[PDB]
């Protein structure tokens, strides 16, 4: 057991820090002048171009697939540094990563070569999006006897036809609402969308993922793909994750990611279990920013007293609790990603580790930001400090990438209920 | 022991609700348009105008002083209902209340008559402000051996001369940066405004409060009263609480609220204890709004499943936590204001109850909002729901009106450490 | 609205303290020497005797029914004072109160006169028990399609025959395992106990409460009522709440408390709702003792430093947190009992308030005790301070009288899910 | 970065498990009949004997010093397994380990050879004790202007004389009240113990450690070493940590561990930093036992309903919180002990990490047991389940080995306040 970083991990840290400090710090000057979410998102396009120029999108794709990702620990380090400075553009990078995951994870070299090509070129500003979430919600998307996903698909000739709505998937409409360069659209198979999901079939058997490109959208009637709105978010105010409607939207059969059913469901589950672990690094970067701002302040400011406020035990208690939350969170993320990379472990073990990580790191990042604000005091409430941004940004984490209450805890609960659940398998090995 | 509300308390609640629903809900359409904190505050002026017309400023003044305040429980009920709908203007009302308190609490009939007059007229949009807070902080303003307050006053003939800076006090600059109608400026007495506070004197013995009106400002040089900046706040984005600088600012001795010393300090302490308890009503309003929005959602939305989400035990657990926080908070605020009204209790007993109340209610209001968001899920994060606004608004409460960490817990700790501390005197008697 | 105590409420507090300080403080010297739960229980008999002689058992019974209970607030004050000193015997008094409740609450004077008689005499050491809990659990007793209570009853002739097992009900076996003076035994009506509960019938419609006394037990075959064991508890080590087996136990029809069904469930729900609120006073007593010991310690010990430890912010923060939990807890108990006493409010409003009260006060008392220990430090861990006892005692509260997780949270949840739920009805009135 | 266990790490776990299961499980039947703390401790003597025979005492001493300790990760794994089953005797082993540490850590091979000798032999039942704690408290022992330690020492001719009282240090009086085989007695140097400590002297400059064996005690008058009493503990009821008075107690100058002053305080601080980190593993073992007992119950009891209790979301949520607390704890412990072993890192980096570890692991192990009990419900309150013992055992951890409130948080606070504090040095290296 070993925690030391290799020279390439230290170089990824250095490179990510440099990118964030030299490039991302310029973003706010551009996006703050914009009056709405899409406009703010479009204001970040030049920084995502710089990201691409700096190899950061290429770094979202494994080396065997033509990318430059070295490991999930490198990835975790990169995200913590990026989110420690500015989530604008950083969010777009990870949303693209998630949207590429179902293709990265499929077992089909031919499909991969085709769809990953623009993401590993080091050119343009290509966007990917995993379109799962819906207006009616998704916590119950696999509930037997439930309505299931409201975005359905049916085969017609050599085409699939998508009917439904999505909401929240980052990058989905692209820079311009003519679509992401690659969207993985998660659908429930249904020959008659007017009829309810069959209460006697396991919903996981009915899942299909259909790949939708800008060409796909161009090849459809104007009204078949419609952006109906763009949520104005509390924080991450420069991301795009619009409300999209598909009406009789046609997709070629060659764009079906895999055979509909458990294999499709498994690809979605895997993709979101990878993101469950990595989202902890985003949570850590945000909360670390809050902790470091409070820390510097408490060591430099006496608040009209005789001593720096760090000398007050109550103030120090808050900073201590922040520090501990950040340390345990990082350790858990690194354990989780290495667990996911471990070929000798059952999926069950990986999934449970990734759920734990998502739940802990995202819940605890909120407490960390709030305790930092309490330690700094009134000054933390005004916009000449980072806290107002941080408080809004950090509250996204427990809710997003599958919220902790409806989704992650339920996924973890199912694994623990299994007769062959081995709580410590990721640590002490299996029996 | 009784929890029953009287006809006039129930009518105060109805009147507050109707005012918030018919008047306050209209404010957002006006202030949302504006580009900066000050402009948003100014867009709010017609609504404060209506608040005066509805008697809500009079209601901040006790009846023996010519106002219409009926009791602190009536007050608590009004604030809860106002903040459950819209803190814009509501905030301006409570800041005025606070700015009036040192005058209300002093026992000088001629000062009360002269300075409370606009606030009991029912006319105009008069503002008050208690100007205590400073750029450098105030948690340590009474630390023996510390620098103390950085706004100082010295007597020069029949006048006092103010040198220094205030930051945060609501309404202080008025609507137009020519000043609030009444400002109570809290100062440290210093003959030499540049020599450090004497490490050998108890800081409480050096406090003075000077009353400053738009007339006082108009009677000084332009450069003696400078507004240097206006914080852009996370929430309560329509309030004003500027950075003010006083340079050789002259105030008549007749505008000295009381004898400098323990008495001036006691007046500030008493004002901030009353606000300590009443800010709990604010936190309850904001947190209640969150809870009720989450509850209605949980009972009417299945989130793509077969049952309303209130049926999921993890969801119900959050709402149960929210409800308990609110219920215990309102009980504590009513106990505190009642304790404050009791002529039989000693000050320390009242102070300590007021401190517990500010600490508890403001800390748990935050948890209540956040748990309400977690229950609603991803939808709570977008501005078509109330929560983004509520989240920012709620975080103000543990930090403001004397932050819990630096101020209220230390006030409470001092009381607990006194030799004659009786933890249960407000309940079982002294 | 008003928080002022009356001369009678102040006297009630004075009396409870006097009894705790002069009588209950002596109990330890007697029970500490005993080897097992039952023996420890028996060693408290003389103390329960004094409590009866002080009127404390008579005080568990409403005035209209021949007792001396003045109100639920009086009761709340008394319980807090008793538990702040010694839960031995105090626990027996409240367990009796619970056992009396289904009778107190039934609408039948003739029944009440007969069964409450010994409890209001001011003599002897009569014990009551409400026997609901079972070895297999009760969180799901009203789950439709579930097994239901495993203690069943059937009418044979003009008697009822009880089959099954109870576990946990305080005082149930009496002082000598020949039975409590009054036991209210909650059963599920079944004509064939070998057949499972009908999954199509609402469990609440099958509930029956049978009154069993020492005579009822003496009139049955010796093997019809067997005590099988007595749990060794972490804290409250002087109570008795044994494991009881009923086998073809015969009870006279005149001992059926009311018509079986929703009415019988309603009496049980009402009794446990009342205790749910009053059990907060117990939690408060235990946690108050933790708090005051820590506080006096912090104000008189410098732990080798120059200043009393109360002057350290982290220590103060703990005592502040304790104080706040106790203050909010008592306010909620008084609001909840006062709510339950209000004739104008719907049951669901009273129930919901009682559930919140049980949940909040019991959870936060645990925190209060643990924080008081952290503030005092290593010294809190040794038996020359009260904390080791307070620690084990306080952990009882979130688990007992209907656990927060399986019972109280679920009862509250059901009320919140109802179409006509009014969150603030107890504070601001109904819109109905 | 790597979390894999080596074959020797796995054998250590297996061995520790076998020992706890075949040996320590039998201790209860023996100590449960005894009527006081000292007799309960004495009733565990045959079990410590087996422990020595199994090599567990030898395993407390680094190999370079003649012991078998392979690493601090091995040690953490051993302690976790032992305390998951039975803290009787396990606690004695650990107390001995702390007692040995000032010698292990000093730079005197001659002292090390002489005094470690019994502990590396594999025979008898030798006990060590680090005697720091006192009747009047120790959280303020280094406060300038404060009374300081109330156990003082002075040099008289070629001997040191000890005046004062100790309370709590485990094993301090040995099996029979004639003394531990080795006690490191921590003293404040005072020539005239009637005088107050000089408020102008830095207290750390006055610390001395005197080694005291059964020999030293035998060579002194009986009245000069008196056991005044033995605390009756809430949990860990089979340990001894008596109240002892030294009156004119004579010690040969050869038994002086090192130069009094900062060197001596340094040794005490290092020994207590190591234990701070390792006490985490004890708290994990205890909390794990609670979690596992609750899990098994939850997956096999319906509590009179139709489904196992784990299917209830509120029960699962408690179990989930327990697991995350345990998982984050072990991670922090392993990170701390490896940080402590890193020769490249400055001491304050190691100290801050050790403090983090002790505070977090001990506070959350308490929450874990109580959540476990709440999940199981009323059944958890009776002694036919483990929870009553575990609840009492777990409450020791936040209070002992330097309590979080008075000691570990202030130690961490002081480091954080340093002008050159580097929060992430143990992770991302020092600048
Ligand atoms: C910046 C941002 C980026 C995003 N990125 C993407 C993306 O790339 N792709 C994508 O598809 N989506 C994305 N989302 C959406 C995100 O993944 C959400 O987590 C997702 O919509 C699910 O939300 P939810 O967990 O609240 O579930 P919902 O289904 O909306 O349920 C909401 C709440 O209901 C309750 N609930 C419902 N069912 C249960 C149950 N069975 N048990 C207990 N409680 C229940 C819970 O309290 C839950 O929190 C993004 C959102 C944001 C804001
Ligand atoms: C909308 C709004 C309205 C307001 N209204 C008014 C008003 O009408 N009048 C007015 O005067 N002010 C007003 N304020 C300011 C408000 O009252 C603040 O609470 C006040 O400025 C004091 O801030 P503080 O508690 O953070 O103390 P600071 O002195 O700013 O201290 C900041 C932090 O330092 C730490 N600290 C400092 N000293 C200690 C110590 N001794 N012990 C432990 N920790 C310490 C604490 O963590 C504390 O939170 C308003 C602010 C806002 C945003
Ligand atoms: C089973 C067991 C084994 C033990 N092993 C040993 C051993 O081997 N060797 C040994 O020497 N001791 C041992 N101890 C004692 C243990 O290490 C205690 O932690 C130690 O006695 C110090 O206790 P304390 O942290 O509570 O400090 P104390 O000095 O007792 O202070 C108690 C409380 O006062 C408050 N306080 C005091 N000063 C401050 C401050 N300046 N700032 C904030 N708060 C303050 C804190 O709340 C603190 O918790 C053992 C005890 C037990 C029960
Ligand atoms: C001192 C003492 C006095 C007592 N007094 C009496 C008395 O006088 N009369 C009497 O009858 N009993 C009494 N009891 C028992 C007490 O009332 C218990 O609370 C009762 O046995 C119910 O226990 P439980 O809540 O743990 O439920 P259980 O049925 O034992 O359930 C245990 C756990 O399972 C889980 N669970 C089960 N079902 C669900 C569900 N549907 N949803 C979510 N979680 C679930 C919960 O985590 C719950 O805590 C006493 C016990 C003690 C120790
Ligand atoms: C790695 C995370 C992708 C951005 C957010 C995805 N999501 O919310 O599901
Ligand atoms: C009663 C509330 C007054 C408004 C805020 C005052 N303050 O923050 O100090
Ligand atoms: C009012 C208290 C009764 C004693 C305990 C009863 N119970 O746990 O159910
Ligand atoms: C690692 C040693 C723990 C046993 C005693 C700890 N202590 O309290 O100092």
């Amino acid at each position: 057991v070993d925690f030391k970083l290799s020279p390439s991990q230290l170089e990824a840290r250095r490179h990510a820090q440099a990118f964030a400090n030299t490039v991302l710090t310029k973003a706010s000057a551009e996006y703050s002048t914009q009056k709405d979410q899409l406009s703010r998102f479009q204001a970040t396009r030049p920084f995502y171009r710089e990201a691409v120029r700096h190899g950061l999108i290429k770094a979202q794709v494994p080396i065997p697939l033509g990318g430059t990702m070295e490991s999930l620990v490198h990835e975790s380090i990169i995200l913590e540094e990026l989110f420690a400075v500015e989530p604008a553009t950083s969010i777009t990078i990870v949303a693209t990563a998630l949207g590429l995951m179902p293709v990265i994870l499929c077992d089909s070299p031919s499909l991969q070569e085709k769809f990953l090509k623009p993401f590993i070129s080091g050119e343009g500003e290509p966007l990917a999006s995993l379109m799962h979430s819906e207006p009616n919600g998704t916590a119950n998307w696999l509930q037997k006897g439930g309505p299931g996903l409201q975005t359905t698909a049916r085969k017609v000739g050599n085409e699939w036809v998508i009917s439904g709505e999505k909401l929240w998937p980052s990058n989905s409409g692209g820079w311009d609402y003519k679509g992401a360069d690659l969207a993985c659209v998660v659908c429930r198979v249904s020959d008659d969308p007017s009829k309810p999901q069959d209460p006697n079939v396991d919903p996981a058997t009915q899942i299909a993922v259909l790949l939708v490109t800008r060409e796909t959208i161009a090849n459809n009637k104007k009204d078949a793909y419609q952006i109906l709105g763009e949520p104005e978010l509390a924080g991450h105010i420069t991301t795009s994750g619009p409300h999209t409607r598909f009406t009789e939207f046609h997709v070629p059969h060659e764009n079906l990611l895999c055979t509909p059913g458990l294999k499709a469901q498994g690809l979605v589950e895997t993709a979101f279990a990878m993101s469950a672990a990595l989202v902890g690094a985003m949570a850590i970067g945000t909360a670390r920013a809050a902790f470091e701002e409070a820390l510097v302040f408490a060591k430099s400011d006496t608040r009209g007293g005789s001593k720096h406020i760090i000398e007050h035990q109550s103030v120090a208690d808050k900073l201590i609790d922040c520090k501990i939350r950040l340390e345990t969170s990082r350790l858990l993320v690194w354990k989780a990603v290495t667990t996911l990379e471990d070929e000798a472990l059952e999926w069950k073990v990986k999934l449970e580790m990734a759920m734990q990580t998502k739940i802990y790191t995202t819940d605890v990042a909120v407490e960390c930001v709030i305790d930092a604000m309490k330690a700094v005091g009134m000054k933390s409430y005004a916009k000449d400090m980072s806290f107002p941004r941080l408080l809004n940004e950090v509250m996204c984490y427990p809710l997003f990438n599958g919220g902790n209450i409806g989704l992650r805890r339920r996924q973890m609960q199912r694994v623990m209920a299994l007769e062959d659940y081995e709580p410590w398998a990721a640590t002490y090995g299996s029996s």
